[PDB]
């Protein structure tokens, strides 16, 4: 919601678009409040309280001091994320097209002929990951970097098999300028890298289902963790498949050989980081090139050791320029082994060329085997080709993006495999898995079974939300795990659709409602994306690929106010009643009169009983990053921190946002609304007075009116108790009486209530009478109605009409208690 | 969007919602444009100047003076239309259902016992026509009114059977408040107002097509107008129905047999109007009420000539407050009778009462011959009952809706009917029109044919644009008419469907191309409202039931910059290329890689080619106000902007482009169809062969170039020989400006694999001035690519670099044979 | 699958619109499965299996002999559903609109003046529960009924608060034929007056979930089963409700005070059956 807040001496004013004014000094919560009921997308701060920069940014709006209007200003018109802790800004901007250049988060592209293919004059230029070496482009009063790269692109025209790069580039650009931007892609590598060091640290045991290839440098430096992703190639799965021939489909146009070279060494690094949790020692033969090692060492420090004859710059030690062949004895014990050998494409002719390939892959894989025979804890990938050979059963299958799909693929080995049944498998099987199989991801962990542990911390970032899961096995991790970070699909569709989807692959949707957690925030991205530190320009769409954040077990459940709070409950509801609506006064309207409260609407914007519930049920597409249950639940224990409210006035919103459900023929908000009456009937063992014997009433000594009845009296509570019991209804009404007399009792209009019934409002007693409604519930004394309360002095069973006055105040002569059909009163107090 | 203007004494500034603030005085013209960019509903102007106010109410954006921030600011925070010509503000709010009270507009519903009915403590309280009775409650700068009435939910109980008024009451007041503002409905009720007396006075012949019964008060007052509906039922399709007998169905709690006559009289009222052009007396039988006539006199003067047995209607010139029978001497040549005679029941039998009630009918009947027997101009309207009897063939059938369907229906006759052929009717063919039809609309005009008229004012309000009206029949009226106002749907749905419809009920669809319009205007609802003296607070949602409105010959198609207007082309373009995209230099990114110009991104924030005609072509759904076509037009044939044509065609391309990747159907199509106009327009030619060109040198060169000759070729043209003194001349008609403007280069840049220029600023408007003169002179100049000012520095293949913004030495300028050592031209 | 079995010596032809014809004398099951595997909507069965029939009906398929080809065969070019336990065709068919007339499961609609709202020349014919007063028309090898009545209608007019007999009558008339038959409906209450008794009889304890107002008179005589149903109007919920005035709606053109009368005792029934498991 990109909040900016600049110097009120240094005021400046242009006419930005979507921009917006604000500034006060009366509380440092409620101009946080105000602030993010503002309906546009960038609001300027005025009055710039460090405060309430602080609470918004917890709330995941963006809220950053400007200091330097000239540039800080005007190179801020773009969307970002922010760390609010470190206080560092990362943008998400691909303003730099007007550079003629391509950025990439990746070294090794920058020494490939990929330049050539590119658009005359254009260059791709390294930024580092997330832009980290773009700092020197901006310097502000805060750190700023520009974290968009166009390495979606690139990896994308690796996978697409499509040849012509000039128009594949020329395409995505066009495409990228024509939608909106990919706010969730590129916040998601932040999010990551901040996210799981805290969890390393912070939790003894990290568990990440479904880790995807994108992340695949995020847990480089951590052992700890333990992924789950599907399962892998293994070679006893080539049963199945059909033989087939040489087939040269060219993938690329400039060599990606080292992209290959690199999924497979990490690859080999996560399955031993799967078997032993601790980095291992690289060993690579061949490999001469190396430049990705640059790549990899950003994110975590690893000791290298390269045998080839060219030069390999980033190595750790070079151990030998000199070729590998019987050096096994060098080779430490708790290790990795990458065999890319490849002797060179000879002037011969293309059959003896491959009968010499055929014997190097014998040779590469005999290799392989005496590594692993000699020594515990240690992993191997090896450089094969398609003929006739004979693998063991368990190893396990690579074949990732290369430059051109001509007969070689990759073996990994553990050393349960090399002793392990070996089978026969034709040059044809081989072939048909190196055309037909591209591996997808370089976590080939065994899937993850969806069952709480008790010592692990599970992180499901967007993995388990899918068509095939199982639906209610995924209900009860989220519901009985403690300490865990899930996200599921959040039903956004009217109509109920328990599904959505995308050309035949589709995904369960979820409601707030449909979990029953214990102690847990459940937010938005933005909300989860606070709690964590971070901050965003963008807020959620209410139609789209929304997801709702679990956090089990968290610091911050009981942090009601600061975390996953009530910021932009009312934005949508705000644009709605001022742009659109028939009045602005159409929402207290309607609450009125879907509590069947219809008798009198006259200004009923003053001392309406219905809540922050309405807005969570009917706008919760928009502000799905309230919690409301949270909300519900920590208001029922105190342990009411600033509203006090009773339970009959949430109910009354619930009963309001079904009939309005209905009305828009809006199923899933119906379904949303009769689930949340149910969560608050459950946390309040609600009673209702239908059939009192005994009645608070209050005595006033004037009446500005014409009344037509003995005894004009203001039936302040309605109540169902034994005898016994009065002296405690006594205590109670005593433990107030000061309070009682305070009130501004004033009445300022009569109307009629019902058929032959006329009355006198009487206004500014319900909070009061709200405040005694849960000092009567807490002690287990029926108190109150199934209808809604409504404060007035009847003054005659006849129809007469409406009759206004100026506001006169009303005072109190005695507050008596008074038997139901008796002319007993019980007290009488003064 | 509500425009507010507060003055410097009132230049008070709070936290409303939605709010925005603009204000300058160094521009003239561009204050109403850039007011008109911004994104919220309310903007708030401070330094105004009042000429951009009146510009921005000439385009349908209401913009209001605003002094009392006490009251005048805090209430207009909701819509309204604004009559801007005489200063006054009609609101669309439906607050005042807070002081517990129904509004009508319509006296006569006041007089029933529709309050019992109510909510309990609920009153009905009698508003002035579009809120006439409400000035008294605001006291403003300016005159305030509330146009917002609950006649919807009152007519539509009446229609719809329901019985509990209570239940359905409150229903239609919750959907009212869950459903947003009904502002077609409620302001063009404002705009029929103001729209036909103009027409009348200004115009001779006026044809109205297919006017409801919500305008049914409107035309009272003009006979001069001739209007076409849907037909009458007659006494000869009577054939068809099946017979029936007395089912007596309750329709209203309350009674509204006052509604019945009142229809009953405004039918025949636009009977007599239909067949003689003029107003004519009034005179009626029974209708002991009497008060709706008050409000048919709030719009027009009639003669009320009543006979009723001891009442007294409200104003009718009560010629005899005795019973009536055989007067008919009493009644002129020029008039109008409304038979309805009380029939006054009793505790009698009803089998006793039915042949007493088929008695008095039969009396009424021969009453209403005795009547148009005589007379040169005379229309009359009976009160029969179910019963065998014998009608003319050719008259007319009514049963307006009434409080019980109680064997009881009405006769329309005209002079013409009383002379023509009468068949026999039995009972129970009465009684099955009586249950199965109720009369929908008071004109039983015969339809309109849809074809031009030469010299009518043809108004088609919401009218034409139907399944079953032919489409070209359509097209060719709004295409070949000379003076009319009509309405069709626009295609604003993606895929490009040429029908939109409901429950089976489709309208077609069309897009600003598919006419072929020679002086007329194609415009919003905004614009059209602007036209005419309005303006309003809220423009047009892009996906609702949006209409066209096309005014053909109007006073107002040559004033461009002031109706149908640029007003908002960017309004959308802004909030997008701001806010979610992916860079807020996306568009000129877009328009430069669709064209061919991604050699270099550089210099494209700068000197980029249009862009006024891309917003009026994708985001059209929003900025359909624009009459895109006219603005084309009026520029080819001067009658400011100077923009040369290929700089439309080129936003087409871009425009055709961005709607193949959105798979905007619509778009395309749109776009295609705009570009084959700007070819018909302009004849365009293309010098993709070139014959010469024109070439500048300058001394100073900041690169190390390796080419021989450093020269920027400002043009290419193919020519004949004999013209080689002609673009001499037009040369030299700028030569001043050719050298006085402040050419810049900053950079060097790849043009193409193997060329390698620097780029070159300041000469690209220069170039479109020149082309205009170029293609005025019939000359063929320029390509179909576009234009890249440049100087080659080099075929070297080298990477790109920058320096400070350099001025350039313009040494020479010339005109060049084309791979010939010979110069033509060589100018100091 | 309406598979009709005729004898082999009296094969009529005909060129009835979807039929079909088999007949064989290698085995008893495949002979079924081969007939159902036919294509067609009728199957005229030659060599006649009484094994195969009833296998057939086993199966769900009505397979019936055919000894009558004059009127018997003719009469069954319409569906119907078959006891085949107890040899009785009930049949779905309304072509008896053809005698101008409506029929109904219900003797107290006789009484009403409902005849006068009918078409002109209309009248209604009480024909029994699933038509069992039908059996007269048709005198077949088997015994045969037309268990095809208009109460829908009549039950849909009386719940829809429209009130012209005449026109609603009409249209759901035009409406059925304009549509295909209500199969599940129609065999449902011959499924639902077969099942309940058996399940009494053969169960000790029999819930029936959610019964709707069709099947009122099915369980009249079947105490013994526990109902669960939607909950009853109570009158402690009226506090809800808002307050009203008379209001003089007409629903039915003919007196229905009957129909009233009767659910009310049969609510009562229900009740004190819930409450007492006896009569
Ligand atoms: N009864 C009640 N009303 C609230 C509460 N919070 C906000 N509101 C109402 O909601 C309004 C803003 O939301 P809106 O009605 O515009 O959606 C406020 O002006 C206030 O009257 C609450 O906690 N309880
Ligand atoms: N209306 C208009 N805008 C233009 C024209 N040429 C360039 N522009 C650019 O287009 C912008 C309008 O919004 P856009 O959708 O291009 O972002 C203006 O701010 C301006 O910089 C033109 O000829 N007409």
């Amino acid at each position: 919601m990109k909040v900016l807040a600049l110097r009120h001496s240094v005021a400046q004013v242009y006419a930005d678009t979507q921009i917006y004014t604000h500034d006060d000094t009366k509380d440092s919560y409620e101009n946080a409040f105000l602030i993010s009921n503002l309906t546009t997308h960038n609001i300027l701060y005025f009055n710039y309280s460090a405060r309430t920069l602080e609470i918004l940014n917890k709330s995941g709006i963006a809220a950053i001091e400007i200091q330097s209007l000239e540039e800080l200003f005007t190179l801020i018109r773009c969307n970002f994320t922010y760390d609010y802790e470190n206080n560092v800004v990362y943008l998400h901007d691909y303003s730099y097209y007007t550079n003629n250049e391509i950025r990439t988060d990746q070294h090794w592209i920058t020494k490939t002929n990929i330049e050539e293919y590119l658009l005359p004059g254009w260059k791709l230029t390294y930024v580092g990951y997330n832009g980290n070496d773009t700092r020197g482009h901006y310097n502000f009063s805060f750190t700023c970097q520009n974290a968009a790269t166009d390495d979606d692109i690139i990896i994308e025209y690796i996978y697409s098999e499509a040849l012509d790069f000039q128009n594949f580039m020329l395409r995505k650009i066009k495409e990228r300028m024509t939608t909106s931007l990919p706010i969730a892609r590129l916040s998601n590598r932040v999010f990551r890298d901040k996210l799981f060091p805290l969890l390393v640290k912070k939790h003894k045991r990290v568990v990440n289902v479904g880790p995807r290839n994108e992340s695949m440098f995020t847990f480089l430096n951590f052992p700890s963790i333990r992924q789950f992703s599907n399962g892998p190639y293994l070679v006893k799965n080539t049963i199945k498949l059909k033989q087939e021939r040489w087939l040269g489909k060219r993938v690329s146009q400039f060599d990606i050989g080292q992209y290959k070279n690199m999924l497979n060494v990490i690859t080999t690094i996560y399955h031993y980081y799967n078997l032993y949790q601790e980095k291992p020692i690289i060993y690579m033969v061949g490999s001469a090139p190396s430049y990705w090692i640059y790549d990899v060492r950003q994110y975590s420090d690893f000791l290298f050791e390269t045998w080839d004859p060219l030069d390999t710059p980033y190595s750790s030690i070079h151990h030998k320029e000199l070729f590998f062949a019987k050096d096994i004895g060098k080779l430490k014990d708790n290790s990795i082994l990458y065999i890319d050998i490849r002797t060179d494409r000879g002037n011969a002719d293309w059959k003896e060329w491959r009968k010499v390939v055929e014997l190097q892959t014998i040779s590469n894989l005999n290799l392989a085997y005496q590594y692993l025979a000699t020594g515990k804890s240690k992993v191997c990938c090896v450089k094969l080709t398609a003929m006739d050979l004979e693998l063991p059963v368990s190893a396990k299958l690579l074949h990732h993006p290369t430059t051109e799909i001509r007969s070689e693929f990759y073996l990994l080995l553990d050393i349960w495999d090399v002793n392990n049944i070996k089978r026969f498998i034709p040059k044809g099987a081989l072939y048909s898995f190196i055309n037909n199989v591209i591996t997808d991801n370089v976590f080939i962990q065994s899937p993850f079974k969806i069952r709480t542990s008790v010592s692990d911390y599970i992180v499901a970032l967007y993995a388990l939300s899918n068509d095939f899961n199982n639906r209610e096995d995924i209900i009860n991790l989220i519901n009985n795990q403690k300490q865990s970070l899930i996200t599921v699909r959040i039903n956004n569709t009217f109509k109920d659709e328990p599904k959505v989807g995308f050309k035949s692959i589709y995904d369960w949707t979820f409601l707030p409602t449909d979990f029953e957690t214990t102690n847990a925030i459940v937010t938005s991205y933005d909300g989860c994306l606070g709690i964590f530190g971070l901050s965003i320009s963008l807020a959620s769409k209410p139609t789209g690929n929304n997801h709702l954040f679990i956090l089990n077990g968290t610091d911050k459940y009981y942090k009601l106010d600061q975390f996953a709070n009530h910021t932009g409950i009312s934005r949508r509801s705000h644009q709605v009643r001022f742009s659109e609506s028939a009045t602005s006064y159409s929402g207290y309207i309607f609450r009125d009169l879907s509590n069947s409260n219809f008798n009198l609407i006259g200004t009923n914007v003053e001392n309406s009983v219905s809540g922050h519930v309405y807005n969570a049920l009917i706008y919760y597409r928009y502000n799905y990053s309230f919690d409301l249950k949270r909300w519900i639940y920590l208001h029922s224990v105190e342990k009411g921190k600033y509203y006090e409210h009773a339970p009959i006035e949430l109910i009354y919103a619930c009963k309001s946002a079904k009939e309005f459900a209905s009305l828009q023929d809006d199923l899933t908000v119906l379904r949303y609304a009769n689930e949340i009456e149910n969560y608050i009937n459950k946390v309040y063992s609600i009673t209702y007075a239908d059939d009192p014997n005994y009645f608070i009433g209050i005595k006033f000594n004037n009446i500005p009116y014409i009344y037509d009845v003995k005894v004009p009296h203001l039936t302040f509570g309605v109540l169902y108790i034994s005898d016994n019991m009065i002296p405690d209804v006594v205590k109670i009404m005593k433990s107030m009486k000061q309070e009682l007399f305070g009130m501004d009792v004033t009445t300022s209009y009569t109307y009629m209530l019902s058929d032959g019934v006329y009355v006198a409002n009487v206004s500014g007693v319900l909070a009061t009478y709200f405040k005694m409604y849960n000092l009567f519930y807490k002690n287990q004394i029926t108190f109150g109605q199934s209808r809604m309360f409504i404060p007035h002095i009847t003054l005659s069973f006849s129809n007469n009409k409406t009759v206004r006055i100026e506001t006169t105040k009303l005072r109190i002569k005695s507050i008596y208690l008074r038997k139901i059909r008796g002319d007993t009163v019980f007290d009488m107090p003064e």
